[PDB]
Order: structure tokens, then sequence, then C-alpha cells
């Protein structure tokens, strides 16, 4: 179950600033513990304001991309927010389609993100054209995943496929069909 992987439950996305919050989490994903990280990103925390500021960087880049008729405006915006945070894209953004069961999707994504040292900003493309950003960082055998709507989750690299499948099923159960997942592999 998804709750089995939960280490710090916290819905910190009431203000719809997911990309910004996810990037802020990436910046300090190794600081303190899961609980303190969620306290940082919570509404009365500095992280909520910093995340909002980062989300504005995302929005600014998106607005410019759309105005310039960019071929991939969302890829451009996501790249802008992670670069603003001091990261650089390590690979071309990868798109994993939901073709097949959620286990397959979870497995493919896990193979890409659950590798020691890798960090990612991920975008969930809800069939209803709506997007949602989350982030993850793999520290040795420890895989950490943060979803602004839910909080922080952790698993061994071995169980990452189960954790990701759980997240996908969570959204599908709420009628937010995850058509695909875009991966933004980053490094400092």
């Amino acid at each position: 179950s998804l709750s089995d992987f939960s280490v710090a439950s916290r819905d910190v996305n009431h203000n719809n600033i997911c990309a910004g919050l996810s990037t802020e989490w990436l910046v300090m994903s190794s600081d303190g513990d899961a609980e303190s990280r969620m306290d940082h990103l919570d509404y009365n925390g500095e992280g909520q304001s910093r995340g909002s500021e980062r989300h504005q960087v995302y929005n600014d880049a998106l607005r410019a991309a759309l105005s310039n008729d960019d071929e991939a405006p969302f890829f451009t915006a996501s790249t802008a927010v992670i670069e603003d945070a001091g990261f650089s894209l390590r690979r071309e953004p990868k798109t994993v389609h939901a073709s097949g069961g959620s286990a397959q999707l979870g497995q493919t994504v896990a193979h890409d993100v659950a590798q020691s040292g890798r960090k990612h900003l991920l975008s969930l493309r809800f069939a209803n054209v709506q997007g949602h950003a989350i982030a993850c960082s793999c520290e040795g055998s420890q895989f950490k995943l943060f979803d602004p709507n839910l909080g922080e989750f952790q698993s061994s690299r071995s169980a990452a496929p189960q954790l990701i499948k759980g997240l996908i099923d969570h959204y599908n159960s709420l009628n937010y069909d995850v058509a695909c997942v875009n991966e933004f592999r980053v490094s400092v």
C-alpha cells in the first residue's frame, strides 16, 4: 500500500505551486528528516514561500514559452525551474506512457529514477490535460519521493516500483488518469 511507504504525510499543495515546491524539496532533500522537510514546506514554513517563488520562475518560463510558440513549453518551464535552483538537465526529458498496467509504468519509471545518486523532477500528465509535479532523490539504497499533494515517501531501490505504482493507482482511483510521466533527470 502507498501508506506503507509514507514517512511524512503532509498536503502542502493547497496553493497549486507543485513544480516550485518539488524543486525546493530537491534542493533540501538531504537536510534533516522527512518530518522536518515537510514542516519546512508547510504553509507556515519558509519552504512554502520559497517554493512559491520557485513556482513563479516556472510560471515565468512557461508564459514566455507559450508566447514564443515553443514546441515543448512545459519541458522548457520545468527545465527553467530546476536550472534556477542550481541544477542542470543530465538527459533529454523522457516520457513514459501508461500503455499497460500500473505495475509496468511503475517499473519503467523506477528503473529510471531509482538509481543511486539520481535526482528527478517528474511531471504527471493527467488525461484531463492537467499536470502535476513531484520529485524524487535516490541516496544509496534509500529512494525518497515527494508529492506536494501527499507528503514524503521512502522505499528501498528494490521496492521503488511498488511505491511508484501505488502513486499512479492513487491518482487513477481519484479519476485523474495518468496518461504519462515526464522525467527530468537533474544533477547539481
